[PDB]
């Protein structure tokens, strides 16, 4: 949804980011490769620039980062074809503790 | 295990901690009950006057939070039943988005 949440990084490696129904965690490599071969449509050229896991993003280049993913083409899957993100329903954490959602 | 890193807050109700197997979603109402409980032995005192889900917590008094979580004798179920946490293992994550791990 265009309103959202985000949490931070993990393991400078996934951007947590949350909209009202789902907890996202947005691999930040496959995220910027698929922004970059959107542009450039070549997939070694947009891997090759990207943002490589283990490497810290600062909180304006993730939001910059998850701002683009909303507009993309295919915000779902690398050119590669590997999922962009995981994600969780936010019920299925507030029911395990027995909170209302 | 003790060696863990805290991501930050979900809602102003989750703490986000993950060691190196479990990413968990700790409910800080449901938290400080368990310490505040153990230490006084009085499910409604301990309920009252611990952090309610809403208010936004600290950096620091979450790192105070978590350090206790993992002395206590029950660090599962809070006075009432409810569990403390959700956990996520990480290699769902990873594995989600073709990541060795």
């Amino acid at each position: 949804k265009p309103t959202y949440e985000i949490l931070g990084q993990m393991d400078e490696t996934f951007i947590l980011v949350k909209d009202s129904e789902y907890l996202y965690f947005v691999d930040q490599h496959l995220l910027e490769e698929r922004i970059n071969y959107e542009k450039l449509k070549d997939e070694n050229l947009a891997c090759r620039i990207s943002v490589k896991a283990g490497q810290k993003l600062s909180e304006e280049k993730i939001r910059e980062l998850i701002k683009t993913w909303r507009n993309l083409e295919n915000p779902h899957v690398c050119p590669h074809g590997r999922p962009i993100y995981y994600k969780i329903p936010l019920r299925e954490i507030y029911e395990k503790v027995g909170r209302n959602y």
